[PDB]
């Protein structure tokens, strides 16, 4: 008895300044997939979508709880398959990290991604499409399978960037607790508390020995798979085709393979087909996957 456990995340940010419109769609549509392709049951998945009538909104604090939850059911020698989409902004703090943005702006960066998959025993697996900018690297050292380090006119589609500038980020913060230090981790910490990120709520001495007692367990357990929609210098494209039916271009693209491909596949055929979908297409966005060797050629979520 294998389990299939989801979480779900999409960030539209509507009537807002940093309005998305594809993120949502890209939820459910992954949503379809894995319920119908991939043996997912409808009470083992989470959806956290910031549409205004929705129950549950992905804050930070909720969408951390919800990884907490999954990880922490994965079982040693089970096998367990743990999936994690996220569709919305992404963000780069300068001097670097990855982070997401959740609709409150409590971010959880690669540190928090890291400290998410330390908890998995040997055998089970937790992939992670993150359809946002900068999303190469949110799981910290995670090794580089496809990406820069190991690897056609434009678009015409109407394109909108799925990056929040840091600027942007912390004028926002700054906003809501009136102090005027350029520090992020002050404005989060003051603002979330305990549920603020690792970074930004542990002393510098305590973040380092976490470092170390991470990097340690990774020698030992590999179990992070990250599929991200472009680098870790790059934004991730929402695509607006014209109707009013919007989609992320990585998420889309995902789509495209699976539809064009039913039989199992290596999770780096996964990657680099949907990179030859975005080059194809004129997106300029390429995706990596950050993953173990022995990972890298298994199956994307354990298929039959």
């Amino acid at each position: 008895v294998k389990k299939r456990l989801a979480v779900l995340v999409g960030c539209n940010y509507p009537n807002t300044r940093n309005e998305l419109h594809g993120c949502i769609n890209d939820v459910l549509a992954m949503k379809e997939t894995i319920l119908s392709r991939f043996g997912f049951k409808q009470d083992d998945i989470e959806v956290l979508t910031d549409e205004p009538e929705s129950k549950v909104k992905p804050t930070g604090a909720n969408i951390k709880a919800a990884l907490r939850r999954m990880v922490d059911k994965a079982q040693a020698g089970s096998g367990d398959i743990l999936f994690f989409h996220y569709s919305g902004h992404g963000t780069r703090i300068p001097s670097q990290d990855e982070a997401i943005v959740p609709c409150d702006f409590n971010l959880i960066t690669d540190v928090d991604f890291r400290e998410l998959v330390n908890q998995l025993p040997k055998g089970t697996s937790f992939t992670m499409i993150s359809d946002s900018a900068h999303s190469g690297g949110l799981i910290d050292k995670e090794k580089e399978q496809i990406g820069p380090s190991s690897v056609i006119e434009t678009t015409n589609k109407t394109i909108t960037s799925r990056a929040l500038p840091f600027k942007a980020v912390l004028d926002h913060l700054s906003s809501l607790t009136g102090i005027t230090t350029s520090d992020i981790g002050t404005h989060l910490l003051e603002l979330f508390g305990r549920d603020a990120g690792l970074k930004f709520r542990l002393p510098a001495m305590d973040l380092m020995d976490l470092l170390e007692t991470m990097t340690a367990r990774e020698k030992h357990v590999d179990s992070g798979i990250l599929m991200s929609g472009c680098q870790a210098d790059e934004t991730s494209a929402d695509v607006g085709v014209g109707n009013g039916k919007a989609y992320g271009a990585y998420s889309n693209a995902i789509q495209r393979v699976l539809n064009e491909n039913e039989g199992a596949m290596k999770n780096k055929q996964l990657v680099m087909m949907a990179r030859d979908v975005l080059e194809r297409l004129g997106f300029h966005q390429h995706p990596c996957l950050y993953c173990s060797d022995q990972n890298a050629d298994a199956t994307f979520l354990s298929q039959p």
